[PDB]
């Protein structure tokens, strides 16, 4: 065993193990030694090496490291496998922010694949940043092998797995409504929406759509954005809703029965009332004839309208609603959109072509009152959403685009869910059930360079699909030469065309990316190139055994890993999520980019030491349970558990080397209780701890660990120091080390997945080996002693009682009293065999157990005023309550009632007496639960003068210490103090020299060149000096 520096810094501790790994090729042996176990396999979502790692990636990766050490120790191979996700929009966005250029016409006018080329650059910026906080952590991997999903072998997985779709007719064209803003051009969020609205006053407007082979009816419709009627396609009314024909004049109006008062203007008589289902397929004349609709122009019925709201004939425009949408599509009605991407007619609107939209809507309505087809226009003012980034008027907006049809598999979705155990419980059937409940198909085609190219061509010619799954396909249809070496991104793919297999025409590539959620919930098939190459590899890591992400992967990852490998294989992909919350700071905030207030984990690991990091993310709180995070918390970790087993540790190894102390050779062991009690403890211990961990309990399992670290040096180190200070080597020294020994191996073995380099430091010190390459240690169910733990922690409710009337008076334990006595009704305790460790901690010379209070306390007896309701007789239980008095009190106590004599009656009290237990002079007391101890706080000289030779001693101990003097070591002492200090050295030389190793001890009146010592709070000066 190598020397322990207990104060060596973390950082030096963990760089010295981290020495060991690499000279030991350790992380590689732990997974090869477990060839022929069965797989465990886990699944990191792939991060991003265009920013630094934060302490959201430290609490997942902390809590994947646990699980995969711990399943490494209790008999499985893990493989670990990290990779890059490198597409996505803010790689895009980023390099547009560097360059100064946006759009399609100046991204092209720079090139296109010098724009790729920049975000290739931009994607591994801190690369060697996510390398030093990889392995400063702890979490084995190897940075030598990933995935990056930008690589070719990447992309043609991905491209498999998306041509496998298109084979089941899954993959298809469409549109989506959406908040639009026309001049980004771009779909806006509901928070970004909510974050831009503003009041202004527009047109409203009621509408008449003449019936067709009628005299002079309309239905009459009511809108707010006149700028949607030229692309009329539809009325709905509501099936059951009661609409009547008003008559005014020389025309018949339709609308609602209960808001004809409100939209018809003046008086009107009612010819008839009809149901909305018999208004159905009734033709009529749109405002506006010249868009194409090739179906429609009729009503039509939907649930969705109300009687609360414009005439209950809603006028439908499918691309600009998502209501209308939906009904239109519901009804095989066309589908139309007469607006371009900047919000402006097409020149399918003549009149308007070129306009925005909403610049249109005055002479619309003028439009509409020239043509005899407005009925009624209003003044409007309300609030409009406009866009946070350019104050530009949002619109509900259809842009085209790609989709799969994962709602065409949606009980799939929801039988894998259900498969899988979600921690906490709640979210499979909260967060994550109810969002597969309501899935809509996934729209999968973004509109920029950077991305997986989504690998549909389409045939100019005719419009049929080919989706080549690989390069050898892509090369095979192509019209044209196409080397190996064909990089699978634009604008090399768009430059491929392929021969239509239907008419031999030309197919051209669909020009946009993918969902870059679609790159990383392809991992566990593209990750090895699946099926090209590694079925094997792949097959035996499939499907996940556990995901831990944060719960914001809801609807991320934890969406997208389901619906492609639902899509792909059926199957759900992973067994397991724990789900992880968001790290707060101090303040209850979460911690974010914007306000500064995160904490970066690589400094936290150089402050406090990787082990203490992990420790304080796995403690006190669920994975799940968001921490208000400090560098405090780290703080706490380290001082309580880190330093605590390092200094236990330090402790053995200093005297184990000092006395020769040898595992190997055999002793004679007399263990004592203290002995027993740990072993118990540290079995009980392993034993829930595995339970724990078996179901990814780590705050349980940390929290048990904890109190044994704190029993183990709080109690059993401290009661048995004077069993490693003994010259010799007897039977209860021997047990002593034999016990300490095995207390080590096997608590750094339970704490190896949770700080695995103290872990080691401690394990490879006293074995020989690396504790990564150990089994999880197992109960021994024979060192259990459920009667013996069950005894101490009785005892330590005494030391604690002990210790707070010691505080209570602000008597050092350092100072002796004469004695602690217990009352206890029970005889549960065999406290003759703990008396020595009592006296010993609370430092009185006597420890007695009594049953009685007699010798200890006093009783006061009133009577309560409040429980003696009835009684008219206060004057008796006045008299009656006020020697005699002490054995009338001690009387009522014990036999719980009592029986007093008026002026010519008696009378039986119970429980209507208040009692008082008054300390005898010179006693203080306290009490939990069922123990009462008193202790003597009376000083003598004597006592007096006894403690300060304790002080004297332990001043000597602490001097040396500042001397770095070995503890074995004898010394010549010259001491210096007052007439207290020489009387107590004097009268108590035997007990300093039964405590300091002593040469001499000289008490001299002056000293040259001393040190001036505390001894209590008295100044004495020590000399250590050489004599021959
Ligand atoms: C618990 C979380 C953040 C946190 O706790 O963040 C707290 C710290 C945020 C502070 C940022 C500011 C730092 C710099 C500064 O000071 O300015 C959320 C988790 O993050 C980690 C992982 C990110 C992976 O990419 C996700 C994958 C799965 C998907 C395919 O994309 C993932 O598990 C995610 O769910
Ligand atoms: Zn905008
Ligand atoms: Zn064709």
């Amino acid at each position: 065993m190598k020397e322990v520096n207990v104060r060596e810094s973390s950082q030096e501790r963990e760089q010295r193990i981290q020495q060991q790994w690499q000279k030991g090729n350790v992380f590689q042996q732990s997974v090869q030694n477990r060839e022929g176990y069965p797989s465990f396999v886990f699944y990191e979502g792939p991060p991003t090496a265009n920013g630094l790692p934060h302490v959201g990636h430290a609490l997942g990766r902390t809590i994947k490291d646990v699980v995969a050490r711990y399943k490494t120790m209790t008999g499985h191979q893990v493989i670990r496998k990290a990779g890059w996700d490198t597409h996505g929009l803010p790689v895009e966005l980023g390099v547009e922010k560097q360059l100064g250029i946006s759009g399609k016409h100046d991204i092209e006018k720079y090139g296109v694949e010098a724009f790729i080329n920049k975000c290739k650059e931009s994607v591994f910026v801190y690369e060697k940043q996510w390398r030093t906080f990889t392995e400063q952590l702890g979490y084995w991997v190897d940075m030598e092998d990933p995935y990056i999903t930008l690589e070719n072998s990447y992309i043609e997985s991905v491209w498999n797995v998306l041509g496998t779709i298109h084979d089941k007719g899954l993959l298809y064209k469409g549109h989506r409504v959406s908040p639009y803003c026309p001049s980004c051009q771009t779909s806006l969020s509901s928070h970004e929406v909510a974050q831009g609205y503003k009041d202004v006053k527009d047109l409203t407007v009621t509408v008449k759509f003449k019936v067709k082979n009628r005299d002079n009816e309309y239905f009459l419709g009511w809108t707010t954005t006149p700028w949607t009627l030229p692309s009329n396609v539809a009325l709905a009314v509501h099936e059951e809703m009661s609409y009547v024909r008003a008559e005014q004049g020389d025309s018949v109006y339709i609308v609602a029965e209960a808001l004809a008062d409100k939209v018809l203007k003046g008086e009107y008589s009612v010819l008839s009332h009809h149901k909305g289902n018999e208004l159905k397929g009734m033709s009529y004349e749109p405002p506006f004839n010249f868009v194409k609709v090739e179906k429609g122009h009729e009503v039509v019925t939907a649930d969705y309208v109300t009687d609360q709201s414009g005439t209950g004939v809603v006028h439908l425009a499918p691309a600009y609603g998502e209501d209308d949408y939906r009904v239109v599509k519901e009804n095989g009605f066309s589908f139309v959109n007469v607006v371009d991407e900047k919000g402006q007619y097409t020149s399918e609107v003549p009149p308007f072509q070129g306009r925005f939209v909403k610049d249109c809507d005055v002479d619309i309505v003028r439009y509409l009152a020239n043509q005899d087809v407005l009925y009624h226009k209003e003044k409007h003012e309300h609030s409009y959403p406009f866009c946070w980034r350019c104050d530009s008027p949002l619109l509900y907006y259809a842009n085209e685009s790609w989709f799969i049809q994962t709602t065409a598999l949606k009980e799939q979705f929801l039988k894998n869910n259900e498969s899988v155990k979600w921690y906490p419980d709640h979210i499979k059937h909260g967060r994550f059930g109810k969002f597969l409940e309501n899935m809509v198909d996934w729209n999968i085609s973004r509109k920029r360079y950077w991305g997986t190219p989504l690998n549909v061509w389409e045939c100019e010619g005719c419009q049929h699909q080919v989706a080549p799954k690989s390069i050898k396909e892509l090369q095979k249809h192509a019209s044209h030469y196409v080397d190996d070496s064909i990089e699978l991104h634009k604008p090399y793919v768009d430059d491929v065309q392929l021969t239509c297999p239907v008419c031999s025409g030309e197919m051209k590539r669909t020009p946009e990316v993918i969902d870059v959620w679609f790159d990383s919930g392809s991992m566990p098939f593209a990750q090895y190139h699946y099926p090209f190459e590694n079925s094997e590899l792949f097959q035996k890591q499939f499907p996940a055994d556990v995901i831990a992400e944060g719960i914001d992967q809801t609807r991320g990852w934890f969406y997208s890993l389901m619906a492609v490998s639902t899509l792909f294989t059926g199957k759900a992909p992973y067994k397991r999520v724990l789900s992880l919350g968001h790290v707060l700071d101090e303040n209850g905030q979460k911690m974010s980019k914007s306000k500064g207030n995160a904490l970066d984990p690589v400094d936290l690991i150089h402050t406090f030491g990787a082990d203490a990091l992990r420790w304080a993310l796995l403690a006190d709180s669920a994975p799940w349970n968001p921490k208000k995070f400090s560098e405090r918390v780290v703080q706490e970790a380290k001082s309580k558990v880190i330093d605590t087993l390092v200094n236990v540790y330090g402790f053995y190894v200093l005297y184990a080397k000092l006395d020769g102390y040898d595992p190997e050779q055999t002793y004679e062991l007399k263990k004592t209780k203290l002995d027993e009690w740990i072993l118990s403890r540290l079995h009980s211990t392993v034993k829930r701890a595995t339970v724990h961990l078996e179901d990814y309990g780590f705050t349980s399992a940390a929290r048990e660990i904890a109190v044994f670290i704190e029993e183990l040096s709080n109690w059993y180190v401290r009661r048995s120091r004077d069993r490693f200070w003994s010259e010799g080597m007897d039977g209860e020294k021997a047990a002593a080390y034999d016990t300490l020994h095995e207390v080590l191996v096997t608590l750094s073995q339970l704490l190896a997945p949770f700080t695995p380099f103290v872990a080691d430091d401690v394990h490879e010190n006293l074995t020989g080996k690396s504790v990564h390459l150990a089994d999880y240690p197992a109960c021994d169910q024979t060192k259990v002693n459920e009667k013996l733990e069950k005894e101490m922690a009785a005892v330590l409710q005494v030391v604690e009682l002990g210790r707070s009337i010691r505080n209570t008076h602000s008597l050092k334990v350092k100072q002796p009293l004469q004695s602690l006595s217990l009352v206890v009704t029970e005889e549960d305790v065999e406290w003759k065999a703990y008396r020595d460790v009592i006296k010993d901690e609370l430092n009185v010379k006597n420890f007695n157990v009594e049953q009685d209070d007699d010798k200890v306390l006093s009783y006061v007896l009133k009577l309560d005023f409040k429980q003696a309701g009835p009684k008219f007789g206060k004057q008796v239980n006045e008299v009656n309550q006020a020697s005699e008095e002490k054995g009338k009190e001690f009387v009522e106590q014990g036999k719980l009632s009592v029986t007093l004599a008026s002026g010519e009656n008696l009378t039986l009290e119970t429980e209507d007496v208040l009692v008082e237990k008054v300390p005898k002079e010179g006693f203080a007391v306290a009490s939990n639960g069922m123990y009462t101890a008193v202790l003597d706080t009376a000083l003598t000289e004597e006592l007096v003068q006894e403690g300060v030779a304790r002080e004297v001693i332990r001043a000597v101990q602490d001097y040396r210490k500042k001397l770095d003097l070995p503890v074995n070591s004898r010394i010549n002492l010259e001491l210096s103090g007052d007439e207290e200090v020489q009387k107590a050295v004097a009268k108590f030389e035997t007990l300093l020299q039964e405590n300091l190793l002593l040469h001499s001890l000289s008490v001299k009146e002056t000293i040259k060149n001393g040190e001036t010592v505390k001894v209590g709070t008295k100044q004495v000066v020590l000399r250590v000096l050489n004599q021959s």
